[PDB]
């Protein structure tokens, strides 16, 4: 493939204990982006379900937008840097 290669598993696992498949991704027509829908998208990229540029592509988003998403979901727990929270900031780039 060239440019468009969305590699990774068909379904990834969440730290929540939930399963995030490539079918679990929120609708493309949706614009009322609630927290959980934003979470689903960002977790997908983080877990390697899809790629960041694929999310921005299909949902019609900007990178600064996705920056908000990952900051509001994955790295919003900056109350205390849990031992596992460092891993967040290791894979999450630019919070």
């Amino acid at each position: 493939m060239y440019l468009k290669r969305v590699d990774g598993p068909r379904q990834v696992t969440l730290p929540d204990g939930t399963v995030l498949s490539r079918a679990d991704l929120p609708p493309l027509d949706t614009r009322r982006w609630v927290a959980s829908r934003k979470a689903a998208v960002v977790k997908a990229v983080i877990h390697g379900l899809i790629t960041e540029r694929e999310a921005l592509d299909r949902y019609s988003l900007s990178e600064e937008e996705f920056a908000l998403w990952r900051s509001a979901v994955a790295a919003h727990g900056e109350k205390a840097l849990k031992v596992t929270m460092i891993q967040k900031y290791r894979q999450l780039h630019h919070h």
